[PDB]
């Protein structure tokens, strides 16, 4: 499966601030990539177009064990498109829903590339709650099909983090 983007197809405004603190990702599309045990992501900002996040999750051994590797991912906003956060992989905001709500998600779609001719690419929902809220499921299934994808592709993740 390869990418490219699209712009009418992002949320329009959004503000970097509204992903500060604590979001699990409760389902992804690429199982190499967003299928992990137990994704918890914390986020701040620096300046007022910069998002640092603090990335943690388990890979699962066959020993049915599991490691917990954490990582550092900085991003840039476009200032013409509030959307777009270059990685300073970029991602693409195609849906949020952000209220103080226990069922707060930004949907994001990212791409990447692993050489100049061949790309990677992949979705995930960060959400507020460590469960896949049914609430936010029609808004998901609409922004998949806006990238080219059924939302029922996707996989479920497991974040019992225990």
């Amino acid at each position: 499966e390869f990418p490219a983007p699209d712009p009418s197809v992002l949320v329009q405004n959004f503000n970097i601030s509204d992903f500060n603190g604590k979001w699990y990702i409760t389902s992804g599309l690429n199982p190499t990539f967003d299928a992990f045990d137990c994704q918890l992501h914390e986020f701040h900002t620096e300046g007022d177009n910069k998002l640092v996040g603090n990335i943690s999750w388990r890979i699962k051994t066959l020993d049915s064990g599991f490691f917990t590797r954490s990582a550092v991912q900085k991003f840039v906003q476009d200032p013409n498109q509030p959307g777009v956060l270059y990685n300073h992989d970029d991602w693409y905001i195609l849906s949020s829903k952000i209220e103080n709500k226990p069922e707060d998600y930004i949907f994001v779609y990212y791409r990447g590339r692993n050489d100049a001719w061949d790309g990677y690419g992949g979705a995930v929902v960060y959400t507020r709650s460590s469960v896949l809220p049914n609430s936010i499921i029609p808004e998901l299934e609409k922004a998949a099909k806006s990238i080219g994808r059924d939302f029922s592709t996707f996989i479920r993740t497991d974040n019992t983090c225990g």
